[PDB]
């Protein structure tokens, strides 16, 4: 291979946004450097693509995925586990200032988890029960992988325009596609908007984890994660930090082991995962 | 740092040299690679492949068929274009582009003001919030998919403005390099030209992303021939009339110059 992969390509990406990126006025008010249309390959064979040049909150990644898997959209459940990444959007101050004054605290609307397990259902609130409503994208993929893995139609999309106005924020990782070859599960994720500073390393971990999880329950080996994105951007108030992180040579990716033989997609716990060798670089 | 049609050709070559044995949905064998991407420049050129003649008139008429939200294949046959061959194809691209989330009945029923007009929405957003990262047209509707004759290959696309130029990245889940992909490239390259013209913007890049990029085992020889050929300079597409309405485009409004494909 003469083309970069893994954390080298990620760093290759932030570098290009730093030299060729375009300054644009962002929704949040603060400016960003932007490039459009990127793609990075992350090998999943015998290693886990958890970025090492700066520490990734691994436990939040795990809990958020299981939070997606159970169809949940109540940020309080994450905060009940000291995972406060969605707390801002669940907070009462945000909900009222953004037209969601009738919704109760934590109600994130029809976010990822809802679209994953019940796409098409009419959303009520994060407390409601929606079982056997909508379309279970996650479970149809698992069924298709077991029945007809040659399929090129194994996709999970969160982009529901009809439900989007109810969402606190449009799905950044809009969809992913699974792919099976040589009894080896692969997964490409399309990310419409990717903040290189915060979200992108967090998402890469999640969809790598998701591929590991699905490949687990389907008896398949993990192939590759392909991280495709649209508006690849770097917030201007992060440039100084990203250039310091840029000089760090990334360490060997860690191992991921599942200590239990989970057969049910909903039956995964935080205590099921073993991460060996994660020795990221010291903070700023 | 590989430009133009050579991007497509290297992709073809890679799936032949590095491609994986994977079975097609119909039973035939294919060579496959998961995850690819190509950047086609739209500045003073149009990425219509030259190493093989592409059905230019169906690219245009199908798009204008998508734009007016038609799911009737008889509408394309009425212009001697039968690439979709009574009539009712189910809630395909046209119904998803203009009426996403509406209740589909048949190809003759009316869906105006029903569902969500993604196409006009991204148009409005370009004139209003060109810095938006949410300008997306998705054709993937798990609800309506079992009623489609064929699931959408081009799942979605995202538009992007920078320095007055309009760029589009399209996600194609499944790419037959032998036939589909070339027709598809020009399909979304043409789309960018249309939305740019309406919005008054320039044309940036078509970013072409693929999932299962594959080659059928019949087409190997016929692609080994095409790869032997030398690429030729891309044509120049000119929108000859000043159209303001996305629905006001006709075949006569397009002038394709300098297209010299191989036999
Ligand atoms: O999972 C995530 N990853 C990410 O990068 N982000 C980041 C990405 C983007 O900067 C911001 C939301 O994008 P827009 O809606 O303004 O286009 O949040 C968010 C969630
Ligand atoms: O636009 C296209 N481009 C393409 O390559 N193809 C090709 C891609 C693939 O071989 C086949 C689609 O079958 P599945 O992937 O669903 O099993 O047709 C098809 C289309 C039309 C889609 Br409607």
């Amino acid at each position: 291979g003469f083309t970069l992969t893994g954390e080298l390509q990620y760093l290759k990406q932030v570098d290009d946004i730093l030299r060729y990126g375009v300054r644009k006025r962002d929704r949040t008010g603060i400016g960003t450097l932007s490039l459009f249309g990127m793609q990075a390959r992350y090998n999943l064979r015998n290693e886990f693509p958890l970025l090492t040049t700066k520490r990734v909150f691994w436990r939040a990644v795990v809990e958020e995925l299981l939070w997606f898997i159970r169809g949940s959209t109540d940020s309080k459940e994450l905060a009940a586990k000291d995972i406060h990444i969605w707390d801002i959007y669940g907070s009462s101050k945000f909900l009222n200032r953004n037209g969601f004054h009738k919704r109760h605290t934590g109600d994130l609307g029809p976010i990822y988890g809802f679209q994953w397990r019940h796409f098409g259902a009419e959303y009520k609130d994060c407390q409601s029960n929606y079982l056997q409503q909508g379309i279970d994208q996650l479970q149809t993929v698992i069924d298709t992988i077991k029945t007809n893995p040659e399929s090129r139609r194994m996709i999970i999309s969160s982009w529901n325009p009809k439900d989007i106005p109810l969402m606190v924020l449009p799905p950044c990782h809009t969809l992913c596609q699974f792919y099976v070859a040589n009894g080896e599960l692969s997964c490409q994720v399309y990310q419409r908007s990717g903040d290189m500073g915060l979200g992108v390393p967090f998402n890469i971990a999640g969809y790598a984890l998701l591929t590991y999880i699905v490949a687990h329950v389907t008896g398949l080996k993990t192939g590759d994660l392909i991280h495709t994105m649209g508006d690849a951007h770097i917030y201007l108030n992060h440039i100084d930090a990203l250039k310091v992180q840029l000089a760090r040579s990334p360490k060997p990716f860690p191992c991921l082991k599942i200590i239990r033989n989970v057969t049910d997609i909903n039956d995964f716990k935080w205590d099921d995962f073993q991460l060996d060798g994660y020795n990221p670089h010291p903070p700023l």
